[PDB]
């Protein structure tokens, strides 16, 4: 078996093999990278994403989301406070200012150290899950607007055409903005481009060991358990790296740095931070492997977890007897 351990894998293609992704990802996997939940996968030095990154300052955040946390500072939870729309530009301006600003450092373990001391304690403004792309139309390899659909997976490896369609997001962050502990929408994969500025830190679970997590976040956070027995797809939940030491969780971290690709395979659940102003893009995809996978995900039907256009038709083809249920949570 390859990759026992559940390492996270590093890869280096070739400008010849990063021309068929769909390729690349099965080798990765032939090589046990799954079994991590995350790879991290950097571009052969002939590749770019686009020429520059002098001209982004006019794209609008619509709804800066202002990330509140409470609880204690290795497990806590976050609530997302609107705020007025701002350009990329003065979303930069303000991330640098003082109030925001990333505090001095030694290296990335100190930094971590800081940010799970003190998170808390600060409430940092997120441009979270903003519609678009920022890959050149003429780059040809690892074009996040230009893979294969999920509908068409689908319909090619269970024979129906789906409504639906997929589209990248952009994220820009600042230091200290947080992704909480989930897996994707029906266990899909996730591919996330980091184009540029302050690095990205991350924790993965294991796949085979996800339901580990699951038990100890409801041991967590009872109530939130109580209220749904999916409750981590609200994707509101912290537990840091100390206290899942603590608790024996089999857990990886990793920094991604600007100009490399992570991709996070299904049922891999993760979390992590930003180091400081940066841009992300990042979309859902699907492979043969991943059927499996969204026949058994589980579902949120309480209310909270959000309406997602596309998602109807994937537990209506792959979840008959859940399908009813879930609509009315819907
Ligand atoms: C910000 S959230 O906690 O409300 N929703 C998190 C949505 N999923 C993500 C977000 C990131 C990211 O921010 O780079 C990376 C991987 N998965
Ligand atoms: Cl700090
Ligand atoms: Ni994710
Ligand atoms: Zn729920």
């Amino acid at each position: 078996a390859q990759n026992p351990n559940c390492n996270i894998m590093i890869f280096h293609p070739t400008k010849e093999e990063f021309n068929d992704f769909d390729k690349y990802i099965a080798y990765m996997e032939s090589q046990g990278a799954h079994r991590a939940g995350l790879a991290k996968i950097i571009p052969p030095k002939e590749w770019k994403a686009r020429e520059t990154y002098d001209n982004i300052s006019e794209i609008l955040i619509a709804t800066p989301l202002q990330q509140v946390a409470s609880g204690r500072a290795g497990v806590f939870t976050q609530y997302h406070k609107k705020k007025k729309a701002m350009t990329v530009g003065e979303y930069r301006h303000l991330a640098n200012s003082k109030k925001y600003q990333t505090p001095p450092h030694q290296n990335f373990e100190d930094l971590e150290r800081k940010y799970w001391k003190n998170r808390i304690y600060n409430s940092p403004i997120y441009g979270a899950d903003i519609s678009g792309s920022l890959f050149d139309e003429n780059t040809k390899q690892w074009n996040l607007g230009h893979l294969g659909t999920i509908q068409d997976l689908l319909e090619k490896e269970c024979g129906v055409v789906i409504e639906g369609v997929n589209t990248p997001y952009l994220y820009f962050g600042m230091w200290k903005t947080t992704f909480a502990w989930h897996t994707e929408d029906m266990d899909l994969y996730s591919i996330n481009y980091l184009h540029l500025g302050e690095p990205k830190t991350w924790y993965v679970v294991p796949p085979e060991h996800g339901q580990r997590l699951e038990r100890l976040a409801r041991e967590l956070f009872p109530g939130s358990s109580r209220g749904c027995g999916a409750f981590l797809r609200h994707k509101v939940a912290l537990i840091s790296p100390t206290v899942l030491k603590e608790n024996g969780i089999p857990f990886n971290r990793i920094t991604q740095e600007a100009g490399e690709f992570m991709v996070t395979f299904p049922y891999g659940y993760h979390a992590g931070f930003n180091h400081g102003f940066n841009c992300a893009e990042a979309i859902n995809f699907a492979t043969p492997r991943w059927i499996d996978y969204g026949k058994m995900a589980s579902q949120c039907s309480c209310g909270e977890a959000r309406v997602t256009f596309s998602m109807d038709a994937f537990v209506r083809i792959l979840q008959p007897e859940r399908y009813d249920l879930w609509k009315r949570g819907q």
